């Protein structure tokens, strides 16, 4: 697929599993359209988000819901979510590897973008 | 102050100077009500953003323009901007630092909340 | 296989190709003794260092040389090398993932670990 | 100082405390030689391990004992500690501020190095 997140948890040094997100694209009116949404399997990844024909050029959104996940683990986390905004396609259909490192107090970003 | 944002170039291992940011109050019918603003300084620090009367409980948003930051610098970055979302002072009036490092195709915040 | 290790580039936003890494297992001597060796794939993995039978219990020690990798692309970084030390399999066997992520100042690497 | 270590605790969004560190000198025949430590104060910093007549150009090594901190908490820890290793002063004396990011699983570390 042209679009995959992967989450770890590095207070428990394993994937983050069953971390709801929701993906959203920008509209011509400049509002937050939703696109896309499921949750990290056991492995911490979600796969199957969009295509390659649906992933047109544009401005996305993913929202990690890292509270309630930090939540149901009994940790009162400092962020309500971690957001990742990017333009993608601009130059042509790539392939995105969305990467999130989470702490209670801390996350950290990556993005892999790959030449189909 | 009791909110203070420190940003830091990963690339160039120094303070990320002139990012701009803004920051956000979530208001009643759930939208993001700007109220305060500024740009880094030479030690990539802003500070005086807002006051312990003013900085009641509440979800707050602070929007870094990182995109602007890179551009300035030709460089091609990934993300449009860095956002850190918060829950304030939940129990009491803390001094809140959020840390920022920047890369290219990376970003991390890490908060600091003392007493 | 029971250690495997993963390098992303955060300036590059791919795989960081080519990292060479060298792994230690200390010794009842307290010395590094040479463990295993090699270098990352076109994914930024490294596969093959070693066996459930050969990785019994001990403090391991692994140096990727993320030197000579931003050397290479022109970059004077901060690090000399980045360094991973734990022990391992203290509670039995489990299956080690060591994942980094690489920056010119800067470095963040995590560990998942996971129950065979 | 020219160098200041600064460690966070990423569970507790706080200065990690009395957190010890040792700081090591290459030598000529390739061991690794201390001269520098101490713990981190209240504000998670340590500060005044060196002048600038003896930092000098080297390879220097900055040890930080995570296990312990995690241990003092009842947290089981993967690393036996965190290293950072770095050539100091290439191009002249700059200040190093290093900066550590610590999870029970994962360290981060990152400098700023300014003239
Ligand atoms: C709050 O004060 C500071 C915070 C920081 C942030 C620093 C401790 C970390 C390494 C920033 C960071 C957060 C999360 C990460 O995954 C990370 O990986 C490089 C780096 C630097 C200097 C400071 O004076
Ligand atoms: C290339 O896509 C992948 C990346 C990864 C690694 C990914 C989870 C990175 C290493 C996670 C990460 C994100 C941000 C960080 O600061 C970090 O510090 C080690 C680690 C695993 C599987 C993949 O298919």
């Amino acid at each position: 697929c042209p679009l995959m997140v992967k989450v770890l948890d590095a207070v428990r040094g394993s994937p983050a599993i069953n971390v709801a997100m929701h993906v959203f694209r920008k509209a011509a009116d400049d509002t937050w359209e939703p696109f896309a949404s499921g949750k990290t399997s056991e492995s911490g990844e979600l796969h199957g988000l969009t295509t390659e024909e649906e992933f047109v050029e544009g401005i996305y959104k993913v929202e990690i819901d890292t509270k309630s996940y930090w939540k149901a683990l009994g940790i009162s986390p400092f962020h309500e979510h971690a957001e990742v905004v990017f333009t993608a396609n601009d130059s042509g259909p790539r392939r995105y590897t969305i990467a999130a490192l989470l702490s209670p107090y801390s996350y950290s970003t990556t993005a892999v973008v790959t030449n189909p």
